[PDB]
């Protein structure tokens, strides 16, 4: 019980941590009913506008104003944003030239450059390119600060998972806010963006922004905005708050706008109704700007410009209902509109047959708008499975449409979908001492934001999902100097210790200073050998097409890499090597894969991670057929493996002037985007201890100047990589029955990585051997091709 008797006298948006039984007076206490009786009267004061004009100056000060134009404003913290603008003869800071600001330039009593964290929810990426047309203010931040062409969002591309990823640098996944709406069977309960349970802590995870500077004695302004506070008294607010003593003020800042959001919902991302909202925003960054240099901060503070995602056209003529595909819609529940999640209605019923529900689900309809998936089988780029609330049926929706439960408009625009979608990437400026200046970075993902937030603030971050250095470009000052990771295994390398005669395998070949390193190494491993983060064994192994590091432990490389030049010629597999494998005298038969598995398993096939097909001589073609080089491969796999051995990687190779790829298995049985422990593994080859991977990955790395050859690069790199599933059928690929020509790369387009999602997966560390800085290095490794 809150005594709501009291009063809000002096206490309007305090700081300070007030509980039961006293009443509050912060921005929160009305979504909390627990306001104090005089909070709306003397907190939200409205009267006379948010504007001085000429006819106010110098007014005797009423309390009862909104904001002040009275000569003793100032020193009370409490004028219009404009008052001196209006009154003193200043000009808007929009108005004022850009000036690099090298150092902070700030008051005294100052230690540090607060930041304040802008958020405009759904603000599209392409709306910056209205320029200062439409919004002059969010144009100079934008072209005298630092920017990004865009910034990728986390999926699903909805605000509660994406405000909570900014604040947290975590995927939903591990956060918790996996939707804006989700249910959890262990609490049985459900969470609604309207409504009072999301108020309940457990269901919040990591260390959001707010917590970290707190327990790190940085004080904190408020993170939350009750909606029926205007978007100018919160702006009056945060400038109140930045006017307060050295020993109350705040170090951190966070302003939230609900547009343009609600427009683009209503009307479209490319309606002319757009402009108006777009407008409103600028204004307020205005009003900020001019009221930081009224407190001749704005040249102290750093600034961040944000989004949480975009916006697409979608309207009611663009619905998918489940009900055609299903015989009894009424005893599921779904998540709706721009993705899909699916239970049962009614909690753990026994009738639910998930299987039969994907099977009709599943190319049914030839322009089919949505595809279904058990999480699992989810692209890993969007990590979205590792939690209890994510339903394991999935829908990923087609851009531009909805999926709905059956057919039982007022909107043009919706988001949610897929992350890598052009339309729902978002915006991110930083303006300040601590950004560069007048300087674009390329496009990044939001997890990265928490550590840079952390580095402007002087704080550790909790641990994340960012890759702590990889942001350092956008920083004229306090970066962070990352730190090589130790390796923990290192490899062996094996001579000829056997004879043909000692291997008992069931392998076959019906034909028939070798092996050692130089100069192998120096052709076909560009940039180092990955380190081996974990405990294992394994030995590197030498070929003149190529080298890798073969696991004693999981009896298959970890990774296999080689380089393919440009000229290079693709061979055929000649009939009589159709079905060899060969024993390799460097590995004991014990370490060693055995035919007589596959022979056995009327599913699994294999395969090879270095490809035969683009042997440098007849010769050497005799390498690639070793049982060290072989893989499990579902004849399914197969397909997609074929023809990317066989024609991706030489049309790679011609168009990148020559390419290094390295490749290899990933285990991922229990979802969760990291390396499994041999624990973990759930499947083997028929009869056999060979692990059957997951996923495959592929990084396929090139000089970024591309008129110089990937072996003979002097600069910077160019990267992109994919983590295949490996699954029995195609199911996934509604063309499959096509020639691989007509649907393979239209696949590997959807599984594209980051190297850093394979490094997860694997326990391996790349790039530890180049001419370029670590920081760098690190930007490579968060790039994601999108091929949109
Ligand atoms: C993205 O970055 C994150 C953060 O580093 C990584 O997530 C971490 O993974 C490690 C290794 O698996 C886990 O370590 C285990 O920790 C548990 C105990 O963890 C408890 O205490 C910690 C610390 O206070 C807390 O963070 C954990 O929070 C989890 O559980 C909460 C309560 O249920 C929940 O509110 C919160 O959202 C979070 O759930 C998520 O993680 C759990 C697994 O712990 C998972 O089941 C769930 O679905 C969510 O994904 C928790 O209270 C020990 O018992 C183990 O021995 C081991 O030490 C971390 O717990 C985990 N941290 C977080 C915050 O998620 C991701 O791996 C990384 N992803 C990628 C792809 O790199
Ligand atoms: C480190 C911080 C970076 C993030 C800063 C976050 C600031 C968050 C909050 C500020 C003020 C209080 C309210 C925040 C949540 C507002 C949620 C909401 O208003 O969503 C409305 C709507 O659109 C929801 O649906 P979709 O947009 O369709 O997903
Ligand atoms: C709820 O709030 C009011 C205001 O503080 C409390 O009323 C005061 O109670 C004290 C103690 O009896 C009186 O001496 C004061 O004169 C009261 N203040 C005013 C201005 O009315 C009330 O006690 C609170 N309710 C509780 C404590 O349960
Ligand atoms: C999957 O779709 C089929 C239709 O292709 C549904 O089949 C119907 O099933 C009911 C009883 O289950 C029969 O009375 C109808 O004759 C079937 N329709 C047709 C056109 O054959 C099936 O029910 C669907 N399964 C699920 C789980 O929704
Ligand atoms: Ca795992
Ligand atoms: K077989
Ligand atoms: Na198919
Ligand atoms: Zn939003
Ligand atoms: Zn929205």
């Amino acid at each position: 019980w809150t005594n709501t008797s009291g009063s809000c006298k002096g206490r309007c948006f305090e700081l300070q941590e007030v509980g039961p039984p006293d009443c509050r007076c912060d921005n929160l206490c009305k979504s909390y009913s627990s306001c104090c009786h005089d909070f709306d009267e003397l907190c939200l004061k409205t009267a006379r506008g948010w504007e001085c004009t000429k006819d106010r100056c110098g007014e005797v000060r009423n309390e009862e104003n909104a904001c002040h134009c009275s000569e003793d404003c100032l020193s009370r913290g409490d004028c219009c944003t404009n008052y001196q603008v209006v009154c003193k003869g200043e000009s808007h800071w929009v108005d004022d030239d850009c000036e690099e600001i090298r150092v902070p330039e700030c008051p005294a009593g100052f230690v540090r450059p607060p930041l304040i964290i802008f958020s405009v929810d759904g603000f599209r990426a392409s709306y910056m390119k209205k320029g200062s047309k439409v919004m002059p203010n969010i144009e100079k931040l934008r072209s005298c600060g630092t920017h990004a062409p865009y910034m990728r969002p986390v999926y699903p591309t909805k605000t509660f998972p994406n405000l909570y990823t900014l604040a947290t640098g975590l995927y939903p996944e591990s956060h918790g806010i996996v939707g804006n709406s989700m249910y959890d069977p262990v609490f049985d309960a459900t969470f609604h963006l309207r409504g009072r349970e999301k108020f309940n802590h457990r269901w919040w995870g990591g260390q959001p922004l707010w917590i970290t500077a707190t327990k790190q004695g940085v004080r904190a302004g408020t993170f939350f905005w009750s909606v029926s506070i205007p978007h100018e008294r919160r702006i009056l607010t945060i400038l109140q708050w930045l006017s307060l003593p050295d020993n109350e003020r705040p170090s951190v800042y966070a302003f939230y706008s609900e547009q343009p959001d609600f427009s683009g919902h209503k009307y479209g991302p490319f309606g002319p109704e757009m402009t108006n909202p777009l407008r409103e925003i600028d204004k307020t960054v205005g009003q900020l700007m001019d009221g930081l240099k009224q407190l001749k901060l704005h040249r102290c503070v750093n600034v961040i410009f944000v989004g949480d995602h975009g916006m697409e056209d979608v309207t009611c003529d663009r619905t998918e209902f489940l009900s055609n595909y299903l015989t009894n819609v009424d005893d599921i529940t779904l998540v709706p509109g721009t993705l899909g999640r699916i239970r049962p209605k009614i909690p753990n019923n026994l009738k639910y047959d998930p299987k039969a529900i994907i099977a009709n689900l599943t190319c049914k309809k030839p322009d089919q708008h949505f595809k279904p998936y058990m999480k699992q089988h989810l692209p890993k780029r969007l990590h979205y499975a590792n939690n209890r609330r994510i339903e394991d049926l999935h829908l990923l929706v087609e851009r531009r449409w909805h999926v709905a439960r059956k057919p039982l408009c007022f909107f043009q625009g919706d988001h949610g979908f897929d992350n890598k979608v052009n339309s729902m990437q978002t915006v991110f400026v930083g303006y300040g001492p601590t950004f560069k200046y007048r300087t674009k970075v390329p496009p990044f993902e939001n997890i990265e934001l928490y550590n840079v937030m952390c580095d402007l603030l002087g704080l550790k971050p909790a641990p994340n999902n960012g890759t702590h250095g990889s942001l350092n470009h956008l920083l004229r000052t306090n970066t962070f100097r990352p730190t090589l990771p130790e390796e923990v295994s290192r490899p062996n390398y094996p001579g000829i210790m056997y004879l043909q005669s000692d291997f008992d395998l069931g392998c076959t070949c019906d034909d028939k200073r070798l092996h050692t390193k130089g100069s192998t190494e120096e052709r076909h491993l560009l940039y180092g050998r990955p380190a081996v983060l974990y405990r294992t064994s394994y030995d590197i192994l030498y070929h003149t097409d190529f080298e890798s590091g073969y696991s004693e432990i999981f009896l298959m490389p970890l990774w296999t890499s080689y380089t393919i030049s440009k000229q290079a010629e693709v061979s055929s597999i000649p009939e009589h090597l159709t079905n060899c494998v060969r024993p390799d005298v460097r590995v004991s038969p014990g370490f060693s894969q055995n035919c007589l598995a596959y022979k056995n398993d009327k599913q699994m096939s294999y395969g090879f991670l270095f490809p035969p097909y683009l042997s440098s001589s007849p010769e050497a073609k005799y390498d690639a057929f070793l049982v060290t080089n072989m893989v499990p491969m579902y004849p399914a796999f197969k397909r997609v493996w074929t023809y990317f051995q066989r024609v991706l990687v030489k049309k790679y190779a011609s168009e990148r002037n020559g390419v290094n790829v390295i490749s290899g298995p990933i285990f991922d049985y229990n979802y969760n985007g990291l390396r499994d422990i041999e624990d973990e593994i759930k499947q083997y080859v028929e009869g056999s201890s060979i692990p059957v991977p997951t996923h495959y990955y592929s990084i396929i790395t090139s000089c970024l100047d591309f008129t110089q050859p990937a072996d003979k690069c002097d600069g910077p790199l160019s990267v992109s990589s994919f983590i295949l599933p490996h699954r029995p059928d195609n199911d996934e690929s509604c063309n499959s029955s096509e020639d691989e020509s007509k649907w393979v790369e239209e696949l590997m387009k959807m599984h594209t990585a980051r190297v850093r999602d394979i490094e997860h997966l694997t326990g391996l560390d790349f790039y530890r051997k180049t001419s370029r800085s670590y920081s760098e290095i690190l930007t490579l490794k968060t790039y994601l091709h999108t091929y949109e």
